């Protein structure tokens, strides 16, 4: 059993909408660390309640509806391959598991896997329908696509 809200787009590695903090026991049961993609202001509780469970945080604000630079794209991809190296499962949120989140997941996949934004697209809307929500999200992956 795991956390119901994961979606796995590979065997280490899943997107989801924001954990409320009584689903935080349940998630660091299967999950070694976390993207968190939402600013601030979105949060219902501090970034520690992950830490002192032993999950460790990368926060990479976004505001909802906008995308990342490829810059911070490619800081994130990193972040989760030095952690999917040690064994660690990584889960990536923003409030509703669609945009900011997929738009990452997809990355992730074109990154790790090498495939093209199609395929990798293909892949995260199989998993979440809807995922990478706005025209700069689209961009900025097309962008990325064009340099790994
Ligand atoms: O809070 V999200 O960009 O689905």
């Amino acid at each position: 059993h795991m956390w119901p809200s994961a979606k796995f787009i590979d065997g280490r590695v899943a997107f989801s909408r924001m954990p409320a903090e009584r689903e935080l026991d349940e998630v660091a049961r299967d999950f070694d660390a976390v993207v968190v993609l939402v600013e601030d202001y979105e949060l219902p509780y501090s970034l520690d309640e992950w830490e002192k469970r032993g999950v460790e945080v990368l926060h990479g604000p976004i505001p909802d509806f906008t995308a990342p630079s490829v810059e911070q794209l490619l800081e994130i991809l990193r972040w989760i391959e030095e952690r999917v190296r040690e064994g660690k499962k990584v889960l990536i949120h923003c409030m509703g598991g669609l945009g900011r989140s997929g738009t990452v997941g997809v990355a992730w996949l074109m990154y790790s896997r090498g495939l093209s934004l199609r395929e990798a697209l293909m892949e995260v809307r199989r998993k979440r329908p809807g995922a990478v929500e706005t025209q700069e999200q689209m961009e900025v992956l097309k962008e990325l696509e064009e340099r790994i």
